[PDB]
């Protein structure tokens, strides 16, 4: 394939959904895991595939990978350090990590990877009244060689990469989760996609 | 309208340019007024300039702009509050503002306006070998409202707006100004200068 020629003036459409992503990230943390917190995303930058290593954090990472099997295809990386991985694994199990995370701390940060990364494509999803199946999410937890090697198989190497940079600041409580994600979707497909809003949002002018 | 096009994967080099605006804002700031800083680009998005009032919060707040009479045209806003306003002032006369604002804090800060903007604008302009002739930003404490109705006279309702959280980290130091950049070039001037980029 598809033309990966866009009109610069629909770029807004990107920071549109971003910020419908970032929404609906908020409404399912309360409706499934009865936390209420304000949730800012900003895109960061946009990069190469391969430039992602550099933007992840220099100790261990936590990531989640989700492949979008309809437009814009791709995929989605949710990544954050041990600080926040230690936040959310507290808040969601009622337990301290001070003597390592057990098992149900892990099975927390992967529920809690599955929440946020939902609540983001959902409110994608809403906007352009249009589903996007995501697959089964694939955990990483290594340094950030090891988690791009993994996460940038089977992707193409010339896509746009959207660098996001996600506050989740809990209400009422000194709480907040510092994430990082990336929107790596296939190049074309993700053109067709604006251009899809651009249309319905022009559409209403004849309302 | 004809359309103005920009190939979705050279949206990497908007990121790399704003970079070379940072780079030349630390540059500038170490040579012309004796500050070593670190700048960094904390978030970069695009919004229609219909919408940029509230991207700039509210009560009165300063700003700092400049429009542009040459390639890529168009208008340059930085906007900051109150307390960084002081904040630069102090940092450049060494006297806190506690016994007033004064014209000397002033002429600092407009001196500062002048490092940051031209910093930035220069260090895009450098990489896109275009040479930019403009004035002195023009510098004014408002409301929101007030500063986005007088940037936005003579501006297109359908330019992309590049809005930019830049941070001003002083070295050895814990002081930092915060500011918010606006950048609506003319559209058409914009795509044709990224069409013809590579590093
Ligand atoms: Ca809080
Ligand atoms: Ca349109
Ligand atoms: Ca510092």
């Amino acid at each position: 394939g598809m033309p990966l020629l866009i009109d610069i003036r629909k770029l807004t459409l990107i920071t549109r959904l971003i910020q419908d992503g970032a929404e609906q990230v908020a409404d399912s943390l309360a409706t499934l895991a009865g936390v209420d917190a304000a949730v800012e995303i900003k895109s960061l930058s946009f990069v190469q595939p391969e430039d992602i290593a550099t933007e992840m954090g220099g100790g261990t990472i936590y990531s989640a990978r989700v492949r979008l099997t309809e437009p814009p295809y791709g995929v989605f990386l949710m990544t954050f350090e041990t600080e926040t991985a230690a936040e959310i694994a507290e808040l969601m199990t009622g337990s301290s990590v001070e003597d390592g995370f057990t098992q149900l701390h892990e099975s927390a940060l992967q529920e809690m990877c599955n929440i946020l990364t939902s609540g983001f494509i959902d409110g994608i999803a809403n906007t352009l009244n249009a589903t996007i199946n995501m697959g089964t999410p694939t955990v990483v937890q290594d340094d950030a060689t090891e988690i791009a090697d993994k996460a940038l198989s089977h992707v193409r190497r010339d896509s746009l990469t959207i660098v996001l940079d996600s506050l989740v600041d809990i209400k009422e409580s000194d709480v907040a989760f510092s994430l990082r994600i990336f929107l790596i979707p296939d190049p074309g497909s993700f053109v067709h996609l604006i251009d899809q809003l651009d249309y319905d949002t022009d559409r209403e002018t004849h309302i």
